[PDB]
DNA sequence: ACTAGTAATAACTACTTTATCTTTTAAT
């Protein structure tokens, strides 16, 4: 059982990695092809018990997400010790993303998370937080054949299509903000994702989607 | 001293709601 532990949680950390990477943020090539005897020597000990506190790292934009992107900032991964979350670590959480002036913070948990700490999560401003299941992180969804390609486009893409289609913004298809795609896109309200997709009658199709 | 008008005498599926529960938090 602890070698199927650590073996999920070595893919949890991997589809994180892949997660950050493809949000613009730089992740080393070393570690994106971290093997499971390299990540159960750094990270296990004698005992064979996780240490979730060392797994927790920091990434930063690449400058062509930069350039693509004017609202990406410093991304900091933390992985919570004990199963639940009450109301102290999520205040503790939120003190340290405000003194280390983080952009954005992933919070992966790995039973339940408390009501209470849902409470007070939209008062992180500006920085904003998000709540990860770590058995969820376990298969990575974008890699299912089901599932198309998103790609979150800029303000001027998005003002084009406008313009291009007249639309207003509520005329979109749109997507919801639980939709695990959008999750993992770290999706915000008013932003509108291009979708690649196979079709049979033309080959490709493009399809875009709002943010609800 | 009699008569006739005359008026009153369904299951299937779904949503919504309620009370129950209870876990949660700060208070004993």
């Amino acid at each position: 059982d602890n070698n199927r532990i650590i073996s999920r949680l070595w893919r949890s950390f991997r589809t994180v990695k892949e997660m950050a990477a493809d949000r613009g943020y730089f992740i080393s090539q070393e570690e994106m092809d971290q093997s499971l005897e390299e990540f159960r020597s750094k990270i296990c000990d004698s005992m064979g018990n996780p240490q979730r506190k060392l797994m927790s790292f920091l990434a930063n934009p690449t400058p062509e997400a930069l350039e693509k992107y004017s609202d990406l900032g410093t991304l900091w991964v933390e992985f919570c010790d004990e199963p639940s979350v009450g109301i102290k670590t999520m205040r503790n959480f939120c003190l340290r993303i405000q003194e280390k002036n983080f952009s954005t913070g992933i919070f992966i948990y790995q039973n339940n998370i408390t009501p209470s700490a849902n409470k007070m999560i939209p008062t992180v401003s500006p920085a904003i937080i998000e709540t990860f299941q770590e058995s969820d992180l376990v298969v990575n969804i974008t890699h299912h054949e089901l599932v198309p390609k998103h790609i979150r486009l800029s303000d001027g893409e998005k003002s084009q299509l406008l313009q291009r289609y007249k639309l207003k913004e509520s005329q979109l298809p749109r997507i919801q903000r639980e939709d695990p795609v959008a999750r993992y896109l770290g999706l915000k309200r008013g932003q509108v994702v291009k979708i690649i997709r196979r079709s049979e009658t033309s080959g490709r199709y493009a399809s875009y989607r709002i943010c609800l």
